[PDB]
């Protein structure tokens, strides 16, 4: 994986002199490892629910060992686990959101629709519940709610709610791009920019994650965790997503927004990597 809009995150997060940053979302490690290369006195706490991948950030930040520290929980707890390590604030927050490149092309728990993998989508293989789980028992009404919420399936929510029913019981990746494919006629996929089985497997994904809810738990109170002049930097990938950040920020009493327009890849930024496409960067400052 490529870190998304690393220049912009540097810029924004003001990495320097001895500052110490929470990376919430630290994945592979891309942006900690960029954060370290240019600021040599900072300390970086970074936290993921996905213990596959901090294996992989342990040891691509290896050269950089004794500057950043691991931790396996979600930063909807990262408050506690700060003052655990004797840190009541820090100067930078950075959250980038949606799903690892290795958590989609390696980690074999059904991220995407291209192969055939288990209907699995849970980025911390701990919790209970699996995409199966929830494509196989939930009421249908339900599902159509989340495939209109967390899909943004404005017009096929239920229809694709009904053939994911119709097509129960559904095992693999592929059951589920079927279930989308015979909800949306042949006109709709062909105009449609990104596959059609997008949405809905995002719908599912946010579900199976609660993202939505632990982003908006964690953004409400996120100012208080900001030393004075602290920054908060957040990169989103989805319009509900985005709009709860910008929200956030502009009823928040304690943080000047920094970014009224969300700043957006350049056409290059997108090339040096593609999932840079549909992020949309926010940053902050504690007043
Ligand atoms: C787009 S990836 C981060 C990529 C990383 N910035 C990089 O440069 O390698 C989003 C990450 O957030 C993690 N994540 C999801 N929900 C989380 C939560 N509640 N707390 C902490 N990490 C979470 C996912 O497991 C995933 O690793």
């Amino acid at each position: 994986h490529i870190p998304v809009m690393v220049r912009e995150v540097i810029e924004f997060l003001k990495p320097e002199d001895e500052k110490i940053i929470l990376d919430c979302t630290v994945g592979e490690g891309g942006h900690s490892r960029a954060i370290l290369e240019h600021c040599p006195g900072c300390r970086i706490i970074g936290i993921d629910v996905d213990s596959e991948v901090l294996r992989i950030a342990e040891e691509k930040l290896k050269e950089f060992s004794d500057r950043v520290s691991l931790f396996k929980v979600s930063y909807r707890e990262a408050d506690f686990l700060l003052k655990t390590l004797g840190i009541e604030k820090v100067d930078g927050i950075l959250m980038d959101l949606g799903v690892s490149t290795y958590q989609l092309k390696g980690e074999n728990r059904g991220f995407t629709f291209e192969r055939e993998e288990p209907l699995d989508m849970r980025m911390d293989l701990e919790s209970e519940v699996t995409a199966q789980k929830v494509l196989n028992e939930l009421p249908e009404e339900e599902l159509a709610r989340i495939i209109f919420e967390y899909g943004e399936e404005k017009r096929f929510a239920r229809r694709i709610a009904r053939k994911i029913v119709e097509n129960r019981p559904l095992n693999t990746t592929l059951d589920l791009v079927k279930a989308v494919r015979e909800a949306l006629p042949s006109y709709e996929i062909r105009r449609r920019k990104r596959h059609f089985a997008t949405k809905t497997f995002q719908a599912i994904r946010i579900y199976v994650n609660r993202e939505l809810e632990n982003l908006k738990e964690f953004l409400k109170k996120a100012e208080d965790l900001l030393n004075p002049g602290g920054r908060i930097v957040v990169i989103s990938f989805h319009s509900l997503e985005d709009r709860i950040v910008k929200e956030t920020f502009r009823n928040s009493k304690k943080l000047r927004i920094l970014t009224e327009k969300p700043v957006r890849p350049s056409e290059e930024e997108i090339r040096e990597n593609p999932r840079a496409r549909s992020g949309r960067l926010r940053a902050a400052e504690r007043i």
